């Protein structure tokens, strides 16, 4: 079901698109949220994919923290998708705004290895603080599964092309 995107490797493929438009239209098994420990959708991607879900993501994510607690850097959960997928992953990378440890970058992404196929962002990117282009990296050195990379911002899309 995905289509236009670039191959990078065997598993790893990538485009400029909105995740939340790409969601809508693929209804993957599982989609990614850049998520933080509280499960506080507020900005970035994660604002994003809640205010898609007309907020359903929040009201999910809050139950699941009052029983559970905080996630860890680096973990994850799965919860639903809503209307945009079967499932989310939320995925906690470290975020460098917050003095958080850049390595556990590649424990964040070890966690896409428990799906088959995933549609995602690039983990730690944006207001996460990392540089992209290690976030690719890491990705591509890490996930073994099948992943397609959705890249919102087209000037950041074509120079993690041509750095490859
Ligand atoms: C509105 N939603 C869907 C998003 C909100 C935010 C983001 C997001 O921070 N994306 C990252 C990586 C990328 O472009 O994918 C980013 C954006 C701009 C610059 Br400049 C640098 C990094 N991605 C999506």
């Amino acid at each position: 079901s995905f289509s236009g995107y670039l191959k990078l490797t065997d598993n790893v493929y990538i485009k400029n698109a909105d995740i939340v438009e790409e969601a809508k239209k693929v209804k993957p098994t599982v989609v990614v949220n850049a998520a933080n420990v509280y499960l506080k959708h507020g900005g970035g991607v994660a604002g994003a994919l809640n205010k898609a879900t007309n907020n359903a993501m929040q009201v999910e994510s809050d139950d699941y923290i009052a029983t559970n607690g905080p996630l860890k850097v680096g973990g994850s959960c799965v919860l639903s998708g809503h209307n945009l997928a079967k499932h989310c992953l939320h995925v906690v990378g470290p975020n460098v705004n917050k003095g958080e440890d850049i390595q556990l970058l590649k424990s964040a992404y070890e966690n896409f290895n428990q799906h088959e196929v995933l549609l995602a962002p690039l983990l730690s990117a944006g207001i996460f603080g990392a540089d992209p282009i290690h976030s690719l990296r890491v990705c591509v050195d890490t996930v073994r599964t099948n992943v397609y990379l959705a890249v919102f911002d087209k000037n950041l899309y074509d120079k993690l092309v041509s750095s490859f």
